[PDB]
């Protein structure tokens, strides 16, 4: 019941309001927002978002929220997770971890690794890499001017001279999932931030420059390290392994705040394993840097200074390999300690998959459930505590289809030629949540050029999800007269629908059927959290049908369902997939 001269604003409201105002009209919310520096930008990706809004998709209900980046809570964070004594660990642990290491060392590479060229280092590096605190220039900026400085540092570290290592701590500015939360009463509006602690831009360069091989895992030498493999065919290889066992089972790793749990001795162990693969001319370097990481001086963004007793500073270059290697060793060790399986017999009774602290292992029911029970406690005294759940034991998968890994589970996908396979799945709500909120930060603002790349990228990753697929298509369907932006995860050269072939190996038009069950499960939060309406499915479909009925080769015909309905198929052309900003 507002006044007339004031109803013009109403035609600008795009979403339901969220002020919860009890005695003042809250008409809704707009699609623009005030940038941290006065600017007025979009909140979402306009194109993708507009289409989502065409159907009953309330972008507002997406389980996503900004992270509290304010000093008061940032400090709470550091106090809550980081402020802790080093974990006590059974004595001999590290001997046995080393022992286990030797059962998985690749002699063909022992003492072969050394420094690498500036050229291979700068391989799509993140020039916008943070800069330090006491440091002026950032990565890239450092490449250009102070390069030679990096060199003397390397040289300094090698000589093992004195250095002023310290790490900067800052809350991470990112939108986060609250899908689990909202799914349950708790309708949080923001979430604690991840606190990043990281080495100086120059130091990061020196480090990654000589340890490129171990850090980037060029020559993956970590058993089960799967963060080098593309998420579209990963569950396929795991599928194999699963089928090889009689009555398989997957046990999931679930350590609490892993980084905060890394011991000093854990760090030294990695030091050893690193010296195992590096030419002797670098062992002092390795020892030197490792001696520093056992007690790091951290300077918070606000100015505070705390002396952290060894843990993993997410920003350390070695984090990925470091945590992955240390994680597999500990879990293997844990498995053995639990079942009775001798160390060298690991690879014969089980298969392990890891990605940083995340990971699981496949094995015969018996051995797996054993690992699952005695596991918690063994792990607990190993210094890597597992999250208390309810059935006081590790999560056990009895169905391959239930394996959770790297934030995904497998998704069944039948192809035209009745052949099958598995794609990487996730909650649609979340796919949508990332689709509408990912903008190019490695840039600023938005263009259909960008969204097109975004759509393409999600096509490669989620073609099994109809909703998403048709939305991606509708996106790609626009401005064909313009090539994609290279600021996305991926991007195509030539014809998109082609490239999907170029990478997936098959044709989109061939995606005949997606597991019904896996899909019903992956669509729950959509209803439960009120993200979509009943009509949404139909709504988006017609949206395609419309474009795709006119005479022509419509790239929206690859949906076997839309194609059917339009009476037109799409005839692909060129198309070769590339990369852009993918980690």
């Amino acid at each position: 019941v507002i006044r007339e001269h004031n109803k013009w604003i109403l035609k600008k409201i795009r979403f339901q309001g969220n002020l919860n105002t009890k005695k003042m009209l809250n008409p809704g919310k707009l699609s623009e927002q005030l940038d941290r520096e006065g600017r007025k930008r979009n909140i979402y990706n306009h194109q993708i978002g507009t289409i989502m809004s065409s159907a009953g998709i309330r972008l507002e209900k997406l389980p996503i929220v900004r992270a509290q980046t304010d000093t008061k809570t940032f400090h709470e964070a550091i106090r809550d997770k980081i402020d802790k004594s080093e974990n006590r660990q059974n004595p001999e642990l590290h001997n046995k971890l080393l022992e286990i290491f030797h059962t998985i060392a690749q002699p063909t590479l022992k003492h072969t690794y050394g420094e690498v060229t500036w050229e291979q280092l700068e391989a799509g590096v993140n020039r916008k890499g943070a800069a330090g605190f006491l440091e002026k220039k950032n990565i890239g900026e450092v490449l250009d001017s102070e390069k030679h400085l990096v060199e003397q540092l390397v040289r300094d570290l090698k000589a093992g001279r004195k250095i002023k290592y310290y790490e900067t701590a800052i809350p991470k500015n990112e939108k986060r999932d609250v899908s689990d939360d909202w799914q349950a009463g708790d309708l949080v509006v923001e979430k604690r931030p991840r606190v990043i602690q990281y080495p100086e831009a120059k130091t990061r360069l020196a480090i990654t420059k000589v340890m490129y091989n171990w850090v980037k895992q060029q020559p993956v030498v970590i058993p089960g390290y799967e963060g080098k493999t593309p998420l579209f065919n990963i569950f396929d290889k795991v599928r194999k392994e699963w089928d090889s066992f009689n009555e398989p089972v997957a046990v999931s790793f679930d350590t609490k705040a892993w980084d905060t749990q890394v011991t000093s001795k854990d760090l030294q162990l990695i030091g050893e394993i690193q010296k195992y693969y590096y030419k002797k001319e670098w062992h002092k370097f390795i020892d030197t840097i490792t001696d520093h990481m056992t007690e790091v001086p951290v300077i918070t963004a606000d100015g505070e200074v705390y002396i952290r007793n060894g843990q993993r500073g997410s920003g350390q270059p070695d984090t990925s390999a470091g945590n992955s290697m240390l994680n597999v060793l500990t879990m293997m060790y844990a498995f053995c300690e639990s079942t009775g399986v001798p160390y060298k017999s690991f690879n014969r009774v089980a298969r392990i998959h890891v990605c940083g602290d995340d990971g699981f292992l496949i094995t015969e029911k018996g051995l797996g459930l054993k690992f699952a029970n005695k596991g918690m406690q063994i792990l607990h005294e190993a210094g890597k505590p597992q999250k208390i759940t309810e059935g006081e034991k590790m999560k056990v998968a009895y169905r391959f289809e239930d394996i959770e890994f790297c934030s995904h589970t497998p998704v069944p996908v039948r192809w035209s030629d009745n052949t099958s396979s598995h794609m990487a799945g996730r909650d649609t709500a979340v796919i949508l949540s990332k689709m509408a909120t990912r903008l190019d930060s490695s840039g600023e603002r938005g263009t259909t050029a960008y969204e097109k790349a975004v759509a393409f990228s999600f096509l490669l990753m989620y073609s099994w999800n109809p909703l998403v697929r048709r939305i991606c298509l509708l996106v790609l369907s626009q401005q064909p007269e313009t090539d994609p932006s290279k600021h996305a995860t991926y991007y195509y050269k030539g014809d998109p629908i082609g490239a999907y072939k170029d990478v997936i190996g098959r044709n989109l038009s061939e995606l005949k059927r997606t597991g019904f069950e896996k899909l019903a499960n992956l669509n729950l939060s959509l209803s439960t959290l009120g993200v979509w309406t009943k009509h949404t499915s139909k709504r988006i479909i017609q949206d395609c049908v419309a474009i795709g009925k006119e005479e022509g080769n419509w790239l929206v015909k690859p949906d076997r369902l839309i194609s059917s309905k339009t009476g037109h198929l799409y005839i692909p052309d060129k198309g070769f997939t590339l990369q852009g900003k993918h980690y």
